[PDB]
């Protein structure tokens, strides 16, 4: 009934041309008992109902205990159905188990997620499943074991691709995450945003969005620290 881990979260979001409403969507929600779920998507009132619904489906498959290849082709089937061509939407989705700190990620697109553990910053990525096996949406499904203190950073394509005069976007983000010293999720969100906006001198070509989640021990409020 009491969870061993807890989550602290932050989020920054900007719109095209310094606008007031963005078309990036994100959500971070408890998802039943012991899980916690983070999602970002790019690509209407009814639209965000259909999205949340497909996200719910993808959630349940991700959590089903199914082999990763099967999940991949199942998810492709789901997406082919209830999607058209001429819709090129992206989705990064991560779900943390709040008892063991295990985590399942699912990626559709070319925008990378990252874990920061101390001074390492790992890009979370899956292999191309072998040739001859089709993958219509280049869906990726990765499982990692997290530890307390870990940062998880997820971003929209607009912010990943945002830094001007920068050829390797992956490596630029990597560096900028390495260079942070704060462990605050929200400070980290806002800092990353400012670094890419600084690079384009204030102009905002796309909706830009990043969420950060720190993973902590769920230590009761009344606890005191112990000493050496």
């Amino acid at each position: 009934h009491h969870h061993s881990y807890r989550v602290s979260t932050g989020a920054a979001h900007a719109a095209k041309g310094g606008g007031l409403v963005s078309g990036d969507s994100y959500s971070m929600m408890e998802l039943g008992a012991r899980k916690y779920a983070i999602a970002i998507s790019d690509g209407g009132a009814r639209a965000h109902f259909e999205s949340n619904e497909t996200i719910k489906l993808l959630e349940k498959i991700l959590e089903s205990g199914i082999d990763e290849k099967i999940a991949i082709k199942t998810i492709n089937s789901i997406l082919s159905l209830r999607t058209t061509d001429e819709i090129y939407s992206t989705l990064d989705l991560s779900i943390i188990d709040l008892q063991d700190a295990s985590c399942k990620f699912l990626k559709v697109g070319s925008t990378p997620s990252f874990i920061k553990r101390g001074d390492q910053v790992m890009k979370v990525q899956a292999s191309n499943l072998p040739i001859g096996i089709i993958n219509e949406f280049d869906v990726e499904v990765v499982s990692e074991q997290l530890k307390a203190g870990d940062l998880l950073i997820m971003m929209s394509d607009g912010i990943f691709e945002g830094p001007k005069h920068v050829e390797n976007h992956d490596l630029w983000m990597k560096r900028k995450m390495k260079g942070l010293k704060t462990n605050d999720p929200q400070e980290i969100a806002d800092l990353l945003m400012e670094e890419v906006i600084r690079t384009r001198s204030g102009q905002i070509e796309d909706d830009m969005t990043v969420v950060v989640v720190r993973i902590d021990h769920n230590t009761p409020k009344w606890a005191s620290i112990p000493v050496p």
